[PDB]
DNA sequence: ATCTGTACATGTACAGAT
DNA sequence: ATCTGTACATGTACAGAT
DNA sequence: ATCTGTACATGTACAGAT
DNA sequence: ATCTGTACATGTACAGAT
């Protein structure tokens, strides 16, 4: 009841929906086209909307869209970074449109990513129509940000990838593991998809740093996201209503509010509540485990859960299982205290934090 | 107990089905490699396998396969047939052939003929044609008997035809989203070769969805896992098996029900299976009131003449057109008898 | 004259609005 | 309840290319 | 255009555990 | 008696090569 009302704040506005979508598909819609035009490295290029708009998880206001400008790259060697699971240099054995980004056979990701970005950057100039700017770019980001001043205030990331359409790589062998919720057919079809590579781009000053890529699974979240139940009728209009979906909208607005407030909590980001509740779908599969009537005791399991993330230093990466979201190198346990404590508190509280 | 010894006995063998399946394929692919490999009138044929044998519902023995080759085909006007809601006549390399299905059938059929007569490594010949297929059966002679069903098809890839706009009620048992998607694929024509003398017989073709009843069995439960590995077992298949084999047991026996086939249960079965959606309700210890819950669908649709196509629900294939009211009650009374008596015909 | 990448045309699940 | 805008999958038309 | 290679679903068969 | 786990077999979807 206090949760409902919550979700009815959090709830999207048709009105806002209308005049953010307008604008963003324009925006979207020149600069894909751009990047087909003449001898473009990035000729070919396809799109793909992620994230939480995508998904109807994006709450408050739809004001930031992710877009997946995705390229099919045939004949690929991967080569693991450091037995890390999640970042690869890749290689190329052909000796080619992505020539000026290659470097002894291994793709540059900071020289594609640069290039890419000069594209956008001279696009958006040329538009005249609508207030958008191209956002300065953030380390650790694959992302090329649009701020548009729609009035109101709309991000948009344009997402580079790397497509491949052969089998996944081994680190996400025993990932996805979905047989007891969603079953092994899906699972055979969804890992029959292809699987995307996008430039980590940080800043550290590590070997291979502007080689490196981090695999991408949104695709197959968006898929998860919008068929989450045991049962094929799980939301739809001839079956049963759960509270999946709200529960990871209002834990994601817990962490939103404390974000806003707190930047001891800069290192935590949404998809660590969002791969959390992955893992909450697959320790609780049945739909009935997720009744709109017990939102308050679904919603305190995944706070109880990520709870447990927080203090035993361990969130595994839903694809790749060996990837810790929450090892020391990633987050201070100074980091992972303070974010148990605020969290404990919103709990314990009557989530006050909910009120602002 | 009972019917667990029954689909004990039902169930096929992995020797008998790997030596069956080598000599089809073979048959098969070398039949359908002539229907484009030679420049002929279906050159962008493809294969499509269907029926009891690839969805598991096969039972005793595998000795009866069905392929459809389906042909692509733009630009297709259908025109319904007297508002029989499965019957159309079709029209727009087929110049030879309103598409008339006998025209087509007989070359495609004088096309297997001859590779047939090529064919010196398997004994197997083509079964004469009856009035009422769209087929052209081989009868393969290993050392078992094999009938394969060569099915011509056209494969349209528009809207599904306005008759089918209500079947498929399959919105509170795999959902809306299966069904758009399945309603998304394209749909078939099959000739109704049938000798009546009537109307338009030669030229009309019959609607199929052997392609989507594949997919259904094969993804039929309400739950994703149903009958997987990480799932629980359901007794749908099971249920399905039984009632072919007592349908089987008594064609055998009764002349009386040649106008029955097996995709009259095929068909109960699948409004049975929207009536009871939930998994639970074929639970693999309940197999006995399932089976007999389905005998008991069985005798409703008998005792009304009512058993609607599933996915063209304005065709009765109970009739009194198709099936006079005499064998309908010939069939309800020894329906009724093997099931009041612990059914005497599965011992034998 | 025919071929074909691009965009229109069609249908509907999702979920906000009324 | 029903009505309705957006996203999205797939079928098809045709200007401009050949 | 056609074909092989790969992965894993759907099955059966049987022994050891229940 | 059924359940579980491994071995054995065929079907089917699609990537990549030719
Ligand atoms: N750290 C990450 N590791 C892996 N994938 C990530 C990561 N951050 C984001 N992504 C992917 O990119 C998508 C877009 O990220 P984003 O930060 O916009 O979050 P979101 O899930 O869309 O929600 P919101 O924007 O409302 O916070 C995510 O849904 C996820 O698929
Ligand atoms: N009367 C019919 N109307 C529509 N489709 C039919 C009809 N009879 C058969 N079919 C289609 O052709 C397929 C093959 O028919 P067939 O008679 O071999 O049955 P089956 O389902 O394969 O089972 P079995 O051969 O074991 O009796 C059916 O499964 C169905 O898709
Ligand atoms: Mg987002
Ligand atoms: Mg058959
Ligand atoms: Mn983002
Ligand atoms: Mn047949
Ligand atoms: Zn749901
Ligand atoms: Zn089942």
């Amino acid at each position: 009841d206090k949760l409902k009302k919550v979700l009815d704040k959090l709830r999207l506005k048709r009105k806002d929906i209308s005049e953010a979508a307008e604008t963003v598909n324009k925006v979207v819609e020149r600069l894909l086209r751009r990047m087909q035009k003449r001898e473009s490295e990035f000729k070919g290029v396809e799109q793909l909307n992620t994230g939480s708009y995508y998904e109807h998880v994006k709450i408050s206001a739809p004001n930031e869209f992710d877009v997946m400008f995705k390229l099919e790259v045939p004949r690929i060697e991967l080569q693991e970074y450091y037995e890390t699971g999640a970042f690869y240099l890749v290689k190329f054995k052909r000796i080619n449109p992505l020539s000026h980004f290659l470097e002894g056979e291994v793709l540059s990701a900071t020289k594609m990513l640069s290039k890419f970005r000069k594209i956008i950057k001279e696009e958006v100039k040329e538009i005249k129509d609508i207030d958008v700017s191209v956002e300065k770019e953030k380390p650790g980001s694959p992302a090329v940000t649009l701020l548009i001043r729609n009035p109101e205030e709309i991000s948009v990331d344009i997402i580079l990838a790397l497509e491949s359409k052969g089998s996944w790589p081994i680190s996400t062998k025993e990932g996805l593991p979905i047989q007891g919720w969603l079953g092994t057919k899906v699972r055979t079809n969804l890992r029959r998809e292809p699987f995307y590579l996008v430039p980590k781009n940080a800043k550290d000053g590590n070997s291979f740093q502007g080689e490196t890529w981090r695999l991408s699974f949104s695709h197959t979240e968006k898929y998860i996201l919008n068929n989450h139940g045991i049962e094929k009728t799980c939301c739809e209009s001839s079956g049963a209503k759960c509270c999946r979906k709200e529960c990871l909208k209002l834990m994601k607005y817990l962490l939103e509010q404390l974000k806003k407030e707190f930047q001891e909590l800069d290192a935590f980001c949404s998809y660590h509540v969002k791969t959390a509740i992955f893992h909450m779908w697959t320790q609780d599969p049945q739909d009935s485990q997720w009744d709109p009537r017990n939102l308050s005791s679904c919603f305190d399991k995944l706070l109880a859960f990520f709870l447990e993330c927080l203090r035993t230093e361990k969130l595994d990466h839903y694809f790749i299982p060996k990837f810790n979201l929450f090892s020391q190198e990633l987050i201070d346990r100074k980091s992972k205290e303070f974010l148990s404590k605020k969290i404990e508190y919103e709990r314990n509280n009557g989530f006050p934090i909910f009120d602002k």
